[PDB]
């Protein structure tokens, strides 16, 4: 099911947290001077690169991640053997998508023991994890996790790929309570006919979970469509094809541009 247009307000929240995502691809380029840049999280061998971040405004302790930006990224992005959530064996069955767990493997410490470390100073902030393309099934696997020590964390993703199978899905829409938009806290953005959020095929075992916020052009609030449940519908009806146009450009910003 779906309706169309969203607040002002949360339109505004997607489009910062598009930001971030889409500058983490240039060194978290022209973010809002609102923000407080953190350690640089980063592993040699996946090349998974990203930040935590801090915003005293809106009082909140901020996990990026980038998408590829190497063939190293690429392998990762292109291997769908699903694998055992084996980091969080309390998620009952759940398996995830094999290349992006290798890169949430090679970085969990260093992102576990920073959030902990902010987290106990700032013990009133929201956690919220965010990404693009790979980087958004990072912050997924990093949202699942977290969530398990921490009440308040919340995730916003742009682009994101079928993360891991039906079980992770189930475990995410529970921990996020995804069973109506008025209280998720796992905002699945997509945009027109991006070809990503088609990958990898649900007939290999994988599924999305998470409220799906459909950009469709020209982008706005109105323009933005709510779409609810597991029918083929808004970016997955779409039929894109890969890396296309509508998954570079989310909000008019494309990865790693800097113009804005
Ligand atoms: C795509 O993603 C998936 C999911 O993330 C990856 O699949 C996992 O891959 C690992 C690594 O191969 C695999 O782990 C093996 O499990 C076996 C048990 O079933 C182990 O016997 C095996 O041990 C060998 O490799 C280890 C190093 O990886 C060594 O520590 C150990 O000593 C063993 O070493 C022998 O064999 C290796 C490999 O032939 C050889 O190099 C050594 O010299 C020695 O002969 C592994 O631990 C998991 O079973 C996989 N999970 C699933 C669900 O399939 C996959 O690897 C990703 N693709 C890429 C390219 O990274």
């Amino acid at each position: 099911a779906s309706t169309q247009g969203i607040s002002e307000d949360l339109y505004n929240r997607l489009v910062e947290m598009a930001t971030i995502s889409q500058a983490a691809y240039a060194d978290l380029c022209n973010i809002p001077s609102t923000i407080i840049k953190g350690e640089k999280i980063y592993n040699a061998q996946t090349d998974i690169n990203g930040w935590i971040l801090r915003d005293d405004t809106s009082k909140e302790i901020i996990t990026v991640f980038r998408g590829t930006g190497s063939d190293t990224n690429l392998q990762l992005d292109t291997n769908y053997t699903l694998t055992p959530f084996d980091t969080l064996p309390q998620c009952n069955d759940c398996e995830v998508h094999g290349g992006y767990y290798i890169g949430w493997i090679s970085v969990q410490d260093q992102v576990e023991s920073l959030v902990k470390q902010q987290a106990s100073q700032y013990p009133d902030y929201a956690l919220t994890v965010t990404g693009h393309s790979l980087g958004a099934s990072m912050a997924a696997l990093t949202a699942a996790q977290l969530s398990a020590t921490y009440d308040n964390v919340r995730l916003y993703t742009f682009g994101e790929p079928r993360s891991g199978n039906q079980a992770f899905a189930s475990y995410m829409n529970d921990a996020f309570q995804v069973s109506s938009p008025e209280t998720t806290q796992y905002f699945r953005v997509t945009h027109s006919n991006d070809g990503i959020p088609n990958l990898p095929p649900a007939e290999q075992g994988y599924a999305h979970g998470g409220v799906e916020y459909w950009s469709v052009d020209p982008y706005s609030a109105q323009n933005t469509f709510v779409c609810t449940g597991d029918e083929v519908q808004c970016c997955e009806a779409q039929g894109g094809q890969g890396v296309n146009d509508a998954h570079t450009t989310y909000f008019g910003m494309t990865s790693g541009a800097c113009t804005w």
